[PDB]
């Protein structure tokens, strides 16, 4: 059954709750972003209102074939009324089109649901600064102190210099980037840009990217593999066997592959810096795992919550075990005592 942490009290609203059939009493289904665990269950046959960003609406329409009449896109940073309740969508700094949702209840309670986010100090100067939030439904993916990672900007710097150097030393080297959802487009676009190439990908992925309102996107991507030296592949195909295989397909246009696997966290984050990363090399094929996160680090999460000073925190990730739940509740209490709310 639909868990309590997907229901918004005092409304008939649910968030990211599409895989439970009809939810008894739900008059409006919100979708924070187009990632499969969150949209799981949506299809062309859904006949309830879906509220979401414009970008997520383009993807529902063109990728899922949900009918236009059930998609209600809302602009960001705008007070809107939905079934008699004031709501605001804010940028989540996650993947394209991803949002947080502010709900202003008739009783006067204010609730923020973060969806998936990477907390940033820029959020402290959004519409959130304007009033008190009583309840926070929080993305707790990395709610533990071991979870450190560098800034997105540092990680992109690294990838750009690595690729530029490899290709300038060997003009017959191919760059491959792995992907399995939207998110992390900066990795492959920043690389394409330093190398004066468009990025090349399958027809399905090209269609996916054309939904995302990226400015000048026609100048940056293509379906013509042959004309491009940055290729996107399924993340599943990013391994020695999958790359060798792929190398054959280019017909001796390239003799070397430099590939990037943009991971989340991996335990080498607890030891090594970005400057000191190394690849796995089997011959003329090298694979970098880069820790490009679109979720809050433990410290970024801690700062956001200490700034927000919520009265109650409801976790939306890692809720399935008593040990995780108990651990998260300990960190929340530490934060609250340190900050005095
Ligand atoms: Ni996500």
């Amino acid at each position: 059954t639909c868990p309590f942490y997907k229901k918004i009290p005092g409304t008939g609203f649910t968030v990211d709750a599409f895989q439970y059939g009809v939810v008894e009493g739900c008059t409006a289904y919100f979708l924070t972003h187009f990632h499969s665990d969150h949209y799981a269950g949506l299809s062309k046959h859904f006949t309830f209102p879906v509220y979401c960003s414009e970008i997520t609406g383009n993807l529902l329409k063109n990728k899922l074939h949900v009918q236009e009449q059930y998609i209600h896109p809302l602009p960001l940073d705008t007070e809107c009324i939905v079934n008699g309740v004031k709501v605001v969508l804010l940028d989540a700094n996650h993947c394209p089109g991803a949002v947080m949702i502010l709900f202003y209840l008739p009783n006067g309670t204010v609730i923020l649901h973060t969806g998936d986010f990477r907390a940033d100090p820029s959020m402290e100067r959004s519409l959130l600064a304007d009033q008190k939030v009583h309840m926070l439904y929080l993305d707790t993916t990395y709610c533990s102190p071991e979870y450190t990672f560098p800034s997105q900007q540092e990680v992109i710097r690294f990838a750009i210099n690595t690729a530029f150097e490899a290709v300038t030393l060997n003009p017959h080297a191919l760059v491959v980037c792995g992907t399995y959802s939207i998110g992390k487009e900066k990795v492959f676009l920043a690389i394409a840009d330093v190398l004066g190439s468009k990025v090349g990908m399958s027809q399905e992925k090209y269609k996916t990217l054309q939904c995302l309102n990226i400015p000048e996107i026609n100048s940056l991507i293509t379906t013509d593999m042959c004309s491009s030296l940055v290729h996107l592949l399924p993340m599943m195909q990013i391994n020695f066997k999958g790359l060798q295989s792929h190398l054959k397909k280019c017909g001796g246009k390239y003799n070397q592959i430099l590939a990037f696997r943009p991971t989340g966290w991996t335990h080498s984050n607890k030891f090594t810096r970005i400057a000191d990363v190394i690849p796995q090399t089997k011959g003329n094929i090298s694979i970098y795992g880069i820790p490009y996160s679109e979720h809050s680090s433990y410290l970024e999460m801690k700062r956001f919550v200490q700034w927000l000073k919520p009265q109650k925190i409801i976790p939306t990730v890692n809720v399935g075990t008593w040990k995780s739940r108990s651990t998260m509740e300990k960190y929340f209490r530490e934060w609250k005592l340190e900050a005095g709310y």
